[PDB]
């Protein structure tokens, strides 16, 4: 036929053409989130938007390497350094620096995640920004492992509506990936999730992600359709750009027959 059939029964994800300034990176805003609250996470609305209820502690633009990593302070013997969370060991202490005096669940203030000085212990991100696809086809987002809680929705009315990167986050529960805390204590079921992407159009990417206490993990990758990782860095896939209302053409309801 002189044109594709379009995806069946309107199952394109929508897509964005903004036309304004383009930006490396993505935005990162910092909500406040109560130091070993093992019960708000664990909420779908809370992730996919009730965060922004709570206070917004700041902050910061242009993020392309997106993993968290966070460890807590082990006090040593020989100073205050990081400790990886699979050298602790005991009540406690850290493998190659004997036994920590401090408490692994009290706050700690650091500016590891992203250059913010915020409670990398407890609180709360969202990550908002365009993902580019550079390929057509398939495409596997993953988080190794998630702690405590996150979400990862990527498409226009999802993560959020074209054009409109700035706004307060819209209430669409449908996850990418649900990593979010089970109320059983056990682990979300799934942690990858897949989105057919069409080469050069931007797809909104949303990540919100909370630690209640002590480390922080939240490993990001995606599998291109060339069968290639890319892992924690980004760079020339996300990318930022100022809200515009205004743009008429914004939304691409259906790449696959724009
Ligand atoms: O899943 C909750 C929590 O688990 C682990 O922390 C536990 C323990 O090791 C800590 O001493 C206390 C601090 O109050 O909290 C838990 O009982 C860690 O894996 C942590 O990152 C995680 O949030
Ligand atoms: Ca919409
Ligand atoms: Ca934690
Ligand atoms: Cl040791
Ligand atoms: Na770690
Ligand atoms: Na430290």
């Amino acid at each position: 036929g002189l044109v594709p059939r379009g995806s069946h029964m309107s199952g394109a994800t929508e897509a964005c053409l903004p036309a304004g300034q383009r930006k490396s990176g993505m935005n990162i805003n910092f909500y406040q989130y109560s130091l070993k609250d093992s019960s708000t996470y664990s909420n779908a609305a809370y992730m996919a938007y009730g965060y922004a209820s709570k206070t917004k502690l700041g902050s910061v633009g242009g993020q392309t390497d997106i993993s968290i990593d966070y460890n807590i302070p082990c006090v040593s013997s020989s100073g205050t350094f990081p400790c990886p969370q699979e050298d602790s060991y005991g009540n406690w202490g850290c493998k190659g620096m004997g036994a920590c005096s401090n408490s692994q669940g009290i706050a700690y203030w650091s500016t590891d995640l992203f250059g913010f000085y915020t409670t990398p212990t407890n609180v709360t991100l969202e990550m908002t920004g365009y993902f580019l696809p550079p390929q057509t086809g398939s495409y596997t987002f993953s988080f190794a492992t998630v702690d405590d809680s996150a979400i990862l929705s990527v498409g226009g009315s999802i993560a959020f509506e074209c054009c409109a990167q700035e706004q307060p986050p819209i209430t669409s529960t449908n996850f990418t990936i649900n990593g979010i805390k089970p109320w059983d204590g056990s682990l979300p079921d799934n942690i990858t999730g897949t989105v057919y992407m069409y080469a050069g159009y931007y797809y909104p990417l949303k990540v919100v992600y909370s630690n209640a206490v002590a480390w922080g993990t939240l490993p990001i990758s995606v599998e291109l359709p060339d069968g290639t990782t890319v892992s924690d860095n980004f760079e020339g896939y996300v990318y930022s750009f100022d809200d515009d209302l205004s743009q008429s053409n914004c939304t691409i309801p259906d790449p696959s027959i724009h």
